[PDB]
């Protein structure tokens, strides 16, 4: 909710309160989104103030409070900033941002990262340029210098974050993203790699010194029809676990696709069909496994802008003896949203 | 402070910083409250869309800041959301919400629940219905469907939290809550029962396999006086530590009684006087023993709806000997608030 | 940004995103400031209430949320409250707050406080009266009494916070400020005095009962100049580390030096040259040895009140051989910063 808009500068106070809970079976770690309360709250701002008619500047912080803790000593559990970046928009020359921010690949992967609760599986957060990093220098052009109509690129620059974790962290990268619009037609590519930190080097699960990720992207989206399609690769990157073992590391390789189609009825009703299916390939010990396998069926109702509810159901495809103990059971999910 | 009210949706901006002191004696824990700085903040937003003239949504979530704590390390002690739901409001048939909430029992409860600073003595947190929950789905019903002015009730269902602790766990349970309010007269009851998780059954004090709470509220809030009373009964719920051994878990039964009278002078001062005694019957080992018991004298002074002021005294009557280590010391709190 | 204001009530809610990056030679530390990304975002609220025309409450919170964590189990780390008190202002006769705030020392340090990114080093958290501490009421008088004009003063009180940490613990303690400004001409002095609490006592270095602080102000500030200087000297309360032994406690004694000059050129920039040294004398084992010691050289640009950039240049003059192990490379520091 725009908060705040004089002389110049104007501030977006934004926020929503998630009333949430997933259903499966179980203990519910066969199954794909576990189970039980999972309630949150999200607060941010983003601000945007105008220079001069050629030149603004914007920042952006975006936090998440977990719902579900008690009111013990685990009460921050999950508790989180997911953005925080500030950035100078010039005339046509681009933008530049920096900060905690949406990694290059991302450009494609957030075709797909639509459903009303699951999906973007592989869009995993400090995850080199797939999900949100931390570090990164973003410039973004668009329109070719206002030269070519719906013609964008970016290039990103993505610096060591050497953490506790080989899971969170990464050595520098750059990536970049090229995308094409029309009419409703949307094309992408995005590409980022980088170097591994010495203890990403030292996990059992993957062999390398660099990490790969693109995806490409192609979407229709106009008369209230939703189709997109995403399929990308990566080498070294995406984070495995091995449960059986409790080894753990990145997968050599992955081959990945996710496809999505909604619609959007003029009385409020989302319907959402998709499909995903994420597998790694020449994992030592293991062999080719699949690690995301699902058709999902699901629908939003929106109330208004402000209001919303849903059903998001994983018809799970993973199957039973997954040799890296993926869990094979669906999960339901329903949801209540306020936002601002 | 409502700070956003444009087509339909009205939000508000809320919080608190109060600065607070408690005075006792000791080292501060045979006292009451304890002893010493408890300085905090209070940050929420309370949001309601209209989505037409019968049908409404809300929002709400709520958090509190420790002010009190170093800049290091154990900076978030004491940190954590204390609600976070959402919900819908259709006309007469009734409001419906999940989230992290106040449990129904606190229905009746928070009659007895308005000292100063102390006060509201059994409705603790995460403990099944009596205070603020995570998971519940609560139905509220006002004035009995519009036929009967004044009528309300409400159920709530309660869902299963295997925590890591036998004290913020619970199983599944349903509650409810009747009452009745006349010209200034108000009457409640309210009762929850639930299923114990095994690691509550596990705990050396306490035997049983179902966690129930009953209350009841009478009150008188009026012509500038509040005269208010509750009475209620636990068997197997409430919270208890023997600290002499360290042994925990839950009273087998607790009788509990809070009084309260206070007069709002017009001027702005709130002189308050209320007694609160709550007793602990076959404690495996130790017998009857009282839990709370105490005269509590104090006033606030509202310099305006944004600022006030306050003293709390409490003339702990818990004895010396206290066969469970109930600390037996007054204490003495100091507040000044400013909110919003 | 003031988000609020009626009826009495204004409230201001404010905060920053500031991308910022640091850099270093090494792995980064022997340098001043570290290296790599070191973003984060603020947020605050400051109330005012016209309680009538003499009368005025007001509070105060302000948190750190760091930019720089993943969003695994670590994302909370360096998060807190800064500031959390609440006050009333009276006429003529003076404010008294109480709460977490700037010690009455920091009154004087203040005064060259103002680099970029770096300086304030002598203003450390949580150490008794220079920076932000937790419990303090304080009494401030302007313009003495209103009777002279550029006047003023002010008594602190320091409560004992017996916390876990040497470091970050306090006995009881009083402090005092006076200072006078003049045409641009501001001069300060402040004192103040604490007892140490048992655990201060056992650390192997320093040794004493009581913790004193004190530092004097010098400044011009007017026609777009900045100069000012501050002096001042401690026995017994800045917190030192042996890294070679990894012992620590407080300096027996330091003398502190600051001296500061900054222009604003009304097109924006600021460019800012500093010195700041402080040493420790009689350390047990060490004898005297600089904990601070450098030249500093940096500009900020200011794009509107709402954006700005900077680069932060500390040309460190600490040597190498530092018997305490206190780093000796400079460091970079370049920032984006965005505020409301």
């Amino acid at each position: 909710a725009e908060i705040y808009n004089k002389d110049g500068n104007k501030v977006d106070l934004y926020g929503k309160a998630v009333g949430l809970h997933y259903f499966s079976k179980g203990n519910g770690e066969n199954s794909y989104g576990g189970n039980g309360d999972m309630t949150y709250a999200r607060l941010g701002f983003k601000g945007e103030t105008q220079i001069n008619s050629d030149l603004t500047g914007y920042g952006q912080w975006e936090y998440n409070f977990q719902g579900n803790n008690s009111e013990g000593a685990a009460a921050q559990t999950g508790n989180k900033t997911r953005l925080a970046f500030a950035g100078l928009k010039y005339a046509d020359v681009g933008s530049f941002d920096y900060g905690r921010n949406y990694g290059v690949v991302y450009d494609a992967l957030g075709y797909t990262d639509m459903l009303p609760e699951f999906g973007g599986d592989t869009a995993y957060s400090d995850d080199f340029f797939v999900g949100r990093v931390g570090g990164v220098a973003t410039y973004r052009n668009s329109n070719f210098f206002g030269l070519v109509d719906g013609l964008n690129f970016a290039v990103q620059y993505l610096g060591k974050n050497e953490r506790d974790t080989a899971r969170r962290s990464n050595g520098d990268g750059v990536g970049g993203s090229i995308s094409y619009e029309y009419e409703g037609f949307g094309i992408v590519g995005a590409y980022g790699a980088a170097d591994r930190t010495n203890l990403q080097e030292a996990q059992p699960l993957g062999n390398g010194k660099k990490a790969e990720q693109w995806a490409t992207g192609l979407k229709y989206d106009a008369n209230n029809i939703y189709l997109a399609a995403n399929y990308g690769e990566t080498r070294n990157a995406t984070p495995i676990t091995n449960k059986f073992t409790n080894t753990s590391g990145f997968a050599n390789k992955t081959q990945d696709v996710l496809l999505v189609a909604q619609y959007q009825f003029d009385f409020g009703l989302r319907p959402s069909i998709a499909y995903t299916k994420s597998k790694a390939k020449d994992v030592e010990g293991i062999g080719d496994v699949d690690l995301v396998n699902y058709f999902e069926v699901g629908a939003t109702y929106y109330f208004n802008k402000n209001m919303s509810t849903y059903v998001d159901y994983i018809i799970n495809q993973i199957d039973s003896d997954n040799k890296l103990g993926v869990g094979s059971d669906d999960t339901v999910a329903v949801g209540i949203v306020y936002q601002f």
